[PDB]
């Protein structure tokens, strides 16, 4: 068995990782709400973000079960929707009003903050079309999304195997800024050889100030290898580099609509979380 003292890539410890208990959970307890923002708990919402239409993040959606973290999807129009913050009942997407309907799923974000480590997520991710997502958010300066999952694609087998993976700038200073170029400053589809939907793996993505690196059940994903002096041309570019900031961790479940919409059929759906290690370097 695997030492869960250390990254499941890393069981010799060449790193000297030492475990982030503030930003760190093994969900064998009651979700912890000092630790843990259910999104809209106590009408606080981090980034304002109410949920993407037709889907609204529900306080009930969120819970910890059998030792991991649920966050599930589920169809319940009789739900009471509520206007986003600038009052409309709808997103504006490509043109179209998609109004909130019909889907409530959750999203759970760290109270705590952190900068650099290795984020290790055991998981397994809901097997309808809605995403399942790790990510991060800065306030102003940017978001990696180590990934987006989308389990239960119906047309598309990749989808099933594949961690969107996206790296956005929330800073209006940056020259890729999202909304200046509307768009990541980077992005990838991390491929895995097994659905994210069909079972419990373990991904791991180092993230230092000069690289971040992508771990599947224990083993580097090199062809995902995403190093500074690259993505900048050797520091000519350095407003590429946009990921030396402090982040708040967010998991949660979306739905997409021009991706796919789930049928009532297929829920509800549950994006589980075994367990979320972060360690920092001693
Ligand atoms: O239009 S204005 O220029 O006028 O600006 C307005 C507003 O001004 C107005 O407010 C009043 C209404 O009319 C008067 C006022 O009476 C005007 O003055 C500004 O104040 C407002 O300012 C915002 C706040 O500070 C900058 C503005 O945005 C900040 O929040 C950011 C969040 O919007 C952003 O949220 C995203 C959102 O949830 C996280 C973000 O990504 C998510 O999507 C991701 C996606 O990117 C990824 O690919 O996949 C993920 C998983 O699938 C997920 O889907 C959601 O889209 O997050 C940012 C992070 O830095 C900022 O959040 S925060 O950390 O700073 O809190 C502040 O709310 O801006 C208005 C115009 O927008």
């Amino acid at each position: 068995e695997p030492n869960p003292a250390y990254p499941l890539s890393d069981q010799s410890n060449e790193g000297d990782w030492v475990l982030n208990t503030e930003m760190s959970d093994e969900f064998e307890l009651p979700l912890d709400e000092d630790k843990w923002l259910i999104q809209g708990r106590n009408n606080e919402y981090q980034s304002r973000f109410i949920g993407r239409a037709p889907s609204q993040f529900s306080v009930n959606n969120a819970y910890t079960e059998s030792g991991k973290l649920k966050i599930v999807t589920k169809w319940e129009p009789d739900y009471d929707f509520r206007l986003k913050f600038n009052g409309d009942d709808h997103d504006v997407v490509n043109g179209e009003k998609i109004y909130f309907e019909n889907i409530t799923t959750a999203a759970v974000i760290s109270k705590k903050q952190f900068r650099y480590g290795y984020m290790e997520i055991k998981c397994k991710s809901a097997n309808a079309p809605i995403t399942s997502s790790f990510w991060t958010t800065g306030k102003n300066t940017s978001e990696m999304d180590m990934f987006e999952m989308f389990g239960g694609h119906k047309t598309n087998d990749s989808w099933r195997k594949r961690l969107k993976f996206n790296i956005i700038s929330w800073d209006p200073n940056n020259p890729n800024y999202f909304n200046k170029i509307n768009g990541p400053v980077f992005t990838q589809n991390i491929q895995v050889g097994n659905n994210t939907a069909g079972d419990f793996h373990v991904y791991g993505f180092d993230w230092t100030a000069d690289y971040i690196k992508v771990y599947y059940d224990g083993v580097l994903l090199p062809e995902y290898t995403i190093l500074k002096s690259e993505l900048t041309n050797n520091n000519t570019n350095p407003d590429k580099w946009v990921t030396d900031s402090d982040y708040w961790i967010w998991f949660d479940s979306e739905t997409f609509p021009w991706l796919g919409i789930p049928k009532e059929e297929d829920l509800p759906a549950e994006y589980q979380i075994e367990y979320l290690r972060v360690w920092q370097k001693n």
